[PDB]
């Protein structure tokens, strides 16, 4: 019901490369795995938030949750921990193979960006309105 800036498909991912590259995924493999095009969907909202994936997997969270997701083209089974920083979203990914890390989720109308910055490998990647 609340509308605060609207909801956000994605439209480009970029440098989940660099994580999944981190986590040992292929990296041609990588950029059609976490390649835009898949359907995402970013509600934001104030007192309504909602992120999901539909890649393949059947993967949606809502304001201050988890979400477990494993994809066949990354060949990576990871999880991830939202929470709500006021005027930004956070998510906590783990990444079992050893190099955990966490994502963040700036609220943009024009452009959502999901980034994650580790001390061994970052990814960005942002999911813009409609």
């Amino acid at each position: 019901m609340v509308q605060l800036a609207g909801t956000y498909k994605l439209e480009k991912n970029e440098n989940f490369e660099e994580y999944l590259a981190a986590l040992g995924v292929p990296q041609d493999s990588i950029k059609k795995a976490n390649s835009p095009g898949v359907v995402y969907e970013i509600i934001v909202n104030g007192n309504k938030f909602t992120f999901k994936s539909s890649s393949g997997m059947n993967s949606t969270l809502i304001v201050n949750e988890e979400v477990e997701e494993v994809l066949g083209t990354v060949n990576m089974n990871i999880k991830s921990f939202t929470k709500l920083e006021g005027s930004k979203l956070v998510v906590n990914s783990e990444l079992p193979d050893g190099r955990k890390g966490t994502r963040t989720y700036e609220f943009c109308d024009k452009g959502f960006v999901l980034t994650m910055c580790a001390g061994d490998m970052v990814a960005k990647r942002y999911f813009i309105r409609t």
